[PDB]
């Protein structure tokens, strides 16, 4: 059999960013069981797991192409100036407006290239391709209720589900209350006060 959608599969995997950082890692003694294709792990990883082997380890790259970056390939378009060379100013970086079938798509030349120019938005928040190894441990199908809530042998047994509140995690509301610890004994008193 081969791993596929609608099939709970516990596969541990370690992910690491090119910067040399580890976003998450699953040990073999504790594989994360979930519905393949639609369970939790980014789809780029689920689809890449389809057709592999139970108990086999494999490496799959998935981040900006379909995971955390989600680069928008529908916004990048390379075309020569033959379609436009009189916009009151043709230079790399300038902002242009292309009306593709998807509607009005704003573009911005970033660097002209032979054959045609290159226009795109900003990838600073995208193009984050990460590399992580995955290892399938089991492959089973969930029942109607298991695939309904997207869980395997649990559904109701599963812990809570986004029900708590009041927590923040961010910051910027209030800052600087009493400087530091107690008022501390400082204030002023030049002249002497026993010094070096």
């Amino acid at each position: 059999m081969k791993v596929a959608k609608d099939l709970v599969v516990s596969l541990a995997y370690q992910v690491r960013t090119e910067d040399g950082v580890l976003v998450d890692e699953s040990p073999v003694s504790a594989p994360l069981d979930y519905l393949h294709g639609h369970g939790s792990l980014i789809s780029g990883l689920e689809t890449a797991l389809e057709g592999h082997e139970v108990g086999d380890k494999f490496d799959v790259a998935v981040g900006a192409n379909d995971a955390y970056g989600q680069y928008d390939e529908n916004l990048v378009q390379r075309v020569p100036k033959d379609v436009f060379m009189g916009v009151d100013e043709l230079q790399v970086g300038m902002r242009f407006l292309a009306e593709t079938d998807q509607g009005p798509v704003p573009v911005e030349i970033t660097a002209v290239e032979d054959d045609h120019v290159v226009v795109d938005g900003n990838h600073m928040l995208a193009g984050q391709n990460l590399k992580f190894n995955v290892e399938v441990v089991a492959i089973r199908e969930a029942t109607e209720e298991e695939l309904a809530h997207g869980h395997v042998h649990g559904a109701h047994d599963h812990h809570h589900d986004h029900d708590h509140d009041g927590c923040c995690g961010g910051h910027g509301h209030d800052h600087g209350h009493e400087h530091g610890g107690e008022g501390c004994c400082g204030g002023k008193g030049n002249g002497g006060c026993g010094c070096h």
